[PDB]
């Protein structure tokens, strides 16, 4: 048998003053589209809910390119209107994957701020304020029990100005306690590209 694609199924908005998930695919199109890889839906917007067949997780598009982390995409193509796209960017030692950003999508420009006052976004439309801590590391302001964060990874840490400073890999946590976050800064991205 072959894996199927990774298949764009929803996406965070976050083009007006409230940020929530939308839903685009449901669970029987997902798997059609999964084995298919043809993906007819339009696709909007920086932040996507991707999917697998047994797992869920995010993707953000910066410069151009559908980033995400490996322990979700692993290898596999992303479905498209044309049909499974393979991965322009792997590199299983930052656990990141990047596919061409779809039609239609928006990418966030990578951050020159130099800001430590950041946001992550996850799957739920949490906008979660996080101090950067070191070049990969940041400080949750209000810790929160770990499965609040599961399924976000891929998802974007942003800058106050709304710039891409990071991608959402890891969560650092204390008897299911997440204190902290792990994250591949977009300088390691930009040296990728
Ligand atoms: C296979 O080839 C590769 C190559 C390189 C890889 N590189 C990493 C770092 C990795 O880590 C795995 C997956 C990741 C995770 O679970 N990611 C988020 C997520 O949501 N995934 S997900 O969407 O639900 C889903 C699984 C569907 C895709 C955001 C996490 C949310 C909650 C944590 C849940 C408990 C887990 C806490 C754990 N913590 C941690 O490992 O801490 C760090 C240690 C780090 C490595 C050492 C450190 F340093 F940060 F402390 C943690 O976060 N993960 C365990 N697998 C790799 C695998
Ligand atoms: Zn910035």
């Amino acid at each position: 048998k072959k894996k199927g694609s990774v298949v764009i199924v929803g996406r965070i908005n976050l083009s007006g003053d409230t940020a929530y998930a939308q839903q685009t695919r449901g669970e029987e199109g997902c798997q059609e589209t999964s084995q298919t890889g043809r993906d007819k839906n339009q696709v909007e917007g920086e932040v996507q809910i991707v999917s697998t067949a047994t797992q869920t997780f995010l993707a953000t598009s910066i410069n151009g390119v559908l980033w995400t982390v490996y322990h979700g995409a692993g290898t596999r193509t992303i479905a498209s209107p044309k049909g499974p796209v393979t991965q322009m960017y792997t590199n299983v030692d930052k656990d990141l994957v990047g596919w061409q950003a779809p039609q239609g999508s928006r990418s966030l420009t990578p951050c020159t701020c130099g800001s430590s006052d950041l946001y992550l976004v996850t799957r739920h439309a949490d906008v979660i304020p996080v101090r950067r801590r070191g070049d990969s590391r940041g400080s949750l302001l209000s810790p929160r029990p770990i499965s609040y964060l599961k399924g976000s990874s891929g998802g974007p840490l942003l800058c106050p100005a709304g710039h891409a400073v990071g991608i959402f890999r890891a969560a650092v946590s204390t008897r299911g306690v997440a204190k902290a976050v792990d994250f591949i800064p977009v300088e390691s991205l930009e040296t990728t590209m």
